[PDB]
DNA sequence: TAACCGCGTTC
DNA sequence: TCTTGAACGCGGTTA
């Protein structure tokens, strides 16, 4: 059966492999000991490990499963060797006196597919005493291949839901071995993942290859340099639609292999041929690129494959070339009756993602999606390439890539080639380096490590721990279809997450007194502290002691002295210094702080009790009214899916039920969701294998790491002169390298923290969740408290918080040591950190002393730690248009050298906003800056208002037709496919069927879509999502434009097409109106400064309060 | 007005 | 099949 299909698919990857460059060695033989102390010593052939795939072999009988591995060697060539392990999972039994007996039954019941039996023990943490030594007994089922484990667990499957199952009716009047089978266990593991686990085999890492298995070489530093290829291209494109591999031809593919690259062109659109030019963006990126120009299509690819066959790529990199570029290859490939398997090994997987056997494919926008850091508006390669690489890259209108194939053809060469080398150099500057050294710790190939979510990279890092501690691992969690609440169906349960203030909007600058309240009691308490906040700042916070530091009491002196001052004079009015506090990495120290652990979480010292905040939305039905909206659901007819209602799926049961749910209750309540929050108590037990806390250790350590030599180049930085130009360039190149890695790795470590409440889990606890972020809003509210009694927090998220202070407050001192060094101290920071420590730490932290005997100590451990960032030149909080309430998660702040430093959540940085309120917070913020005062502060920022303002009363007459364009558009996406809004109305989902009516339904067939818009006056006084126009039907014929644009405005006879009269100027006039209003005027009222901007009106209430 | 939703950010 | 979380701003509709 099946079979064949494997065996057959593993022969062809065989062969292809062959070919590559991949030959199967096997290794002599040898019947001496083996040990790793003496490597040089074995037969055998080291080599780099770059890939692994499970594969079936015949006996070199119905197929056996094992790993092909894929190795360069160190004299520049490139081998396979294959593992064979015997699949397997576990039966566990509900008693252990008899599980003997079940054996017997699965060796007879299984007799169709089993290799195997055998009786193993694991640590099972959901087990009494299992922290005294007692193990749970399991049946190790083994198979020959992964096929027969699947026809195994179809057999199984039946017994364990019969067993669930009450037993059947014989003699009323008064076990089988089967009704013993509790439940199956590890069924759900790739293989090859299982085999990278069991044997501790690792991508990125030296083996040598023997008789007796992979032996680490743990002498070889550095990876080898695989032969990398990036390409791209570039496809003709009829106008205004999209490109269809049906239709469009291939126009040129450009690429690199390894620094060279080259240029192929189909010359039969490519209006000429063409020279060996050079496209080397700055110098770190040369790109000399000779080319070959093909007559036909098929001459094109023929090329590509040829090239690719000779050059033997174990790394294909592209720019979302998994979706676009290679399925364009593979239907051109076909229908030029060329085999791409055939031809480079490639084909799509059960994902439609394209693959080989031998050569990972790197789709950078993968690594942009997951790890890059990047905000999704610059997250196209354009961006990409500003942010990451430093040069702005060749941009060309694809309405004119098709067009310019004749008229301007070495110009669209720059442009393809563009592309290419930003791929090649983000690939091996970012991507190449971050994956590969991530393969060496998680279990999976280039190709899954690159595209896995970063909860399944925690899943993969947390299963080698349990395995490699003999822990049983949990089944995939699953969420129940009804959960209730006080009788009421709950529609979503959750907890309460990281709390966020806005406190105070307005200009805060350097140079721009404000003024102050300080509590004289705050500083009265910091006094009876900084002696032993001063002790903490040096033992705990630089892990140095008091005997080997010489000024301590100098500085201890200064400080007390300025804080004297503060008391006397508690109103002051002075200039601000504008600083930053942020706990690093809050969740993960807040978790190995408390022993936070989904297996740690039970009922019924050994016992940390915390706190956490329940938050529930159900329905105010009470059940006596569900019952009954069900049994009425149940008398009716519904439509089949090739019936009655008990006949359909217990799922769309539910489905049916909740929209019944849904609409009784607005009757009776027209409250349709009810919230409620709890407080709960949950037993955090301090003795727990801490398999869990301690890979999130690890993690952050490796994290930290990172983030520390970016402090430290950040540094080195200080120190450049700055006449040495070549020195500051590799300091900030640096620099940029390890703020990309740290926080590549800040994903995947918080990860941890979501993997808890992840679908399908196996550490699931909503419970830990809660109790982590309770304990940060603890935290950060305590630090609040502090701050407000001793200077104004400006705002606060989660674990951070932006504060002005006098600048008579202690900032920064610098001890001595014996030693001649230093030690920084930033008095702000060291002032929260004591009281963290003195009202946080966990004094109940247990570990195993003696395993041996099971003897636990306990200690005291606290790794919750604020940082600071500042002084800073200036902060912009803007204000809500509403009264009372505040704006949170937006502002700008800038840098003594007047740099931006952060800008976080306005519309300019996210994704295709209305491009008019983009580029007028591109042109304000900086002005900011300017002024002498508060008041003339304010003025600045008003003359590049009203600037913008005369542009829009003006009917948009200054700006030329090539400008106006880009200031009206906005352009927003379509998660799904318009098939999928129905019942829904929104400015994208008209705009999206006006671009299907007008151009075909071909437009809106894929999801994702960017609909550029414009809202016109016309209908007048319509709902603004009816007066969406798409921006691309003015570049259609008169004919179409009319006949639509009469259509979409309703005016069956109007001859006035121009762009200009068809836009809603007051709609836009409103859109910035609101924006002015927000950034600019009413924080210059809260401020105490009147209107600066008077052409955009307060609102009534503000006109109210004024007075 | 208040509830509610899709998107895309800040944590 | 695969799949980290919650809090939030803002257009815009719906009750
Ligand atoms: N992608 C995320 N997934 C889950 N939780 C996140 C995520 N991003 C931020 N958080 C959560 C966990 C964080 O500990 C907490 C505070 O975020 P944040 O201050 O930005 O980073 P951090 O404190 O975890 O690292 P850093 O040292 O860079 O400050 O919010
Ligand atoms: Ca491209
Ligand atoms: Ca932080
Ligand atoms: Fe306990």
């Amino acid at each position: 059966a099946l079979s064949a299909q494997q065996l057959l698919n593993a022969s062809k990857i065989d062969d292809i492999d062959s070919m590559m460059g991949f030959e199967r060695y096997v290794p002599p033989q040898y019947n001496g000991r083996f040990d790793a102390k003496d490597i040089d010593q074995i037969p055998g052939r080291v080599g780099w490990l770059t890939n692994m795939h499970a594969t079936l072999v015949s006996q070199e009988n119905q197929g056996i499963s094992g790993v092909d591995f894929y190795f360069l060697d160190e004299e520049g060539g490139s081998f396979k060797s294959t593992v064979v392990y015997d699949p397997y999972f576990f039966i566990a039994c509900n008693d252990e006196s008899r599980v003997n007996d079940v054996e017997e039954l699965v060796k007879k019941y299984l007799e169709s597919c089993l290799k195997s039996l055998q009786i193993i023990r694991k640590e099972d943490l959901t087990m009494d005493n299992h922290l005294l030594g007692l193990q749970k007994t399991l049946i190790k089922l083994s198979f020959v291949n992964s096929n027969q484990l699947f026809e195994a667990r179809k057999l199984l499957r039946p017994i364990l839901q019969d067993n669930a199952n009450n037993n059947v009716q014989r003699n009323i009047y008064n076990v089988d071995a089967k009704h013993l089978i509790e439940d199956i266990r590890e069924y759900d593991v790739p293989y090859h993942v299982r085999v990278s686990i069991d044997k501790d085999i690792r991508v990125g890492k030296w083996y040598k290859v023997t008789q007796q298995g992979f032996i680490e070489d743990t002498r070889k530093i550095a990876f080898a340099d695989p032969v990398v290829m990036a390409f791209d291209i570039e496809t003709t494109k009829p106008p205004l639609k999209f490109r269809d591999s049906a239709v469009d031809q291939i126009m040129m593919i450009s690429y690199m292999i390894d620094g060279e690259g080259f240029l192929i062109t189909n010359r039969e659109i490519i209006s000429e041929d063409i020279e060996d030019f050079e496209y080397t963006p700055k110098p770190e990126y040369p790109g000399f690129f000779t080319i070959f120009n093909e007559n036909d299509e098929v001459a094109l690819l023929q090329r590509f494959f040829e090239h690719i066959r000779d050059v033997r790529p174990t790394v294909i990199s592209t720019f979302n070339g998994d979706f676009f570029d290679w399925p364009f290859i593979h239907n051109r490939s076909k229908i030029h009756g060329l085999d791409m398997f055939d031809e480079i090994g490639f084909a799509p997987d059960a994902e439609g993602e394209y693959k080989s056997s031998y050569c990972s494919h790197m789709d950078c926008f993968r690594w942009v999606k997951r790890d890059s850091y990047l905000p999704q508006g610059s997250q196209g390669l354009k961006a990409v390439t500003q942010s990451k690489l430093g040069y702005n890259p060749i941009e060309l209108d694809p309405e004119l890539m098709t067009p310019y194939a004749f008229e301007k053809p070495q110009h669209l060469s720059e442009y393809s080639v563009s592309d290419a080398v930003a791929t090649y150099y983000l690939y091996m500057k970012y991507v190449h380096p971050f994956i590969f050294s991530l393969c060496t710790i998680i279990p999976l190939n280039p190709d899954e490590t690159l595209r896995k979510g970063t909860g399944t990279l925690c899943e993969m890092l947390l299963m080698v721990q349990a395995y490699q501690h003999n822990i049983l691992l949990p089944n995939k969690h699953t969420d129940p279809i009804e959960r209730f609440y006080d009788g009421h169906l709950l529609e979503s349960e959750t907890y309460v997450g990281g709390h966020v203030e806005s406190l105070e909007a307005g200009v805060f600058r350097s140079d721009l007194k404000n003024e102050f309240k300080i509590d004289p009691s705050a500083i009265d308490e910091l006094l009876q502290e900084l002696p032993e906040a001063l002790k903490f700042s040096v033992e705990v916070e630089n892990k140095s002691s008091v005997d080997k530091v010489t000024n301590f009491e100098e500085i201890k002196n200064q400080i007390t002295q300025k804080l004297l001052e503060l008391k006397e004079n508690n109103i002051r009015n002075e200039l601000p210094l504008i600083y930053h506090v942020d706990v690093a990495s809050m969740y993960p120290n807040i978790m190995t702080t408390n022993r936070l652990q989904p297996d740690s979480i039970k009922a019924e010292t050994c016992a940390r009790k915390l706190k956490w905040a329940w938050r529930g939305e159900f329905f105010p039905s009470k059940m006596d009214e569900y019952n009954m909206i069900k049994r009425a659901l149940q008398n009716e007819t519904f439509p089949n899916k090739n019936l009655t209602f008990d006949e359909l799926s217990y799922a769309d049961q539910v489905i049916h039920i909740k929209k019944r749910l849904t609409e009784y209750s607005r009757k009776v309540y027209h409250r349709v969701k009810v919230s409620e929050i709890v407080e709960r108590e949950a037993i955090v037990c301090q003795r727990e294998n801490p398999f869990y806390v301690d890979t999130v250790k690890s993690f952050r350590d490796r994290r930290y790491e990172f983030k520390g030599l970016a402090k430290t180049w950040k540094g080195n930085l200080s120190k450049i002169d700055p006449s040495d130009k070549h020195a500051r360039d590799e300091a900030k190149k640096m620099i940029v390298l390890y703020d990309s890695l740290q926080l590549a790795h800040k994903v995947i470590l918080n990860s941890f923290y979501g993997y808890v409440m992840r679908k399908g889990s196996r550490w699931y606890s909503m419970e830990m969740a809660g109790i982590t972020c309770l304990t940060g809003a603890t935290i950060i509210q305590m630090a609040r408290a502090l701050v407000e009694r001793v200077g104004r927090p400006l705002e606060l998220d989660t674990d951070g918080i932006w504060c002005i202070l006098p600048k008579s407050f202690p900032e920064t001192y610098f001890f001595t040591l014996e030693n001649g060094k230093k030690l920084y101290l930033s008095y702000p920071c060291s002032m929260l950190n004591y009281r963290v420590h003195q009202k946080f730490t966990n004094h109940q932290y247990q570990e195993l002393k003696d395993p041996l005997n099971y003897i636990y100590e306990t200690h005291s451990e606290n790794t919750i730690f604020f940082e600071v960032d500042g002084p800073y030149k200036a902060m912009i909080l803007p204000s809500s248009k509403e009264e009372g309430k505040g704006i949170k998660k937006r502002y700008a702040v800038f840098n003594e050298d007047g740099s931006l430093a952060e800008l976080k959540g306005f519309e300019l940085k996210r994704r295709g906003e209305l491009q008019l309120i983009k580029n007028f917070q591109s042109d304000i913020f900086k002005v900011f800056l300017e002024g002498d005062t508060l008041e003339g502060c304010y003025s600045a920022v008003a003359s590049v208002c009203n600037r913008w303002l005369d542009v829009l009363d003006s009917h948009g007459l200054m700006l030329e037709d090539e400008d106006l364009v880009s200031l009206i558009c906005e352009n927003r996406s379509m998660s799904k496919t318009l098939k999928e809004y129905e019942g829904q109305k929104s400015t994208s989902i008209t705009t999206a069927r006006r671009l299907g009516d007008f151009l075909g339904e071909d437009m809106v067939k894929d999801k994702g879509l960017q609909c550029k818009y414009i809202i016109s006056s016309k209908p007048f006084n319509a709902p603004v999502t009816e007066r969406a126009i798409p921006v691309a039907i003015f570049s259609a014929d008169i004919p179409i434009k009319r006949s639509f644009l009469r259509r979409w405005t309703l005016d069956p006879s109007l001859e006035d097409l121009d762009i200009r009269t068809i836009i809603d100027w007051g709609y836009y006039r409103e859109r910035l109106g609101s924006a002015i209003q927000k950034i600019i005027t009413i924080p210059a009222a809260l401020q105490g400064v009147s209107n600066p901007v008077p052409r955009v009106e307060h609102p009534d209430w503000l006109k109210r309060k004024i007075a």
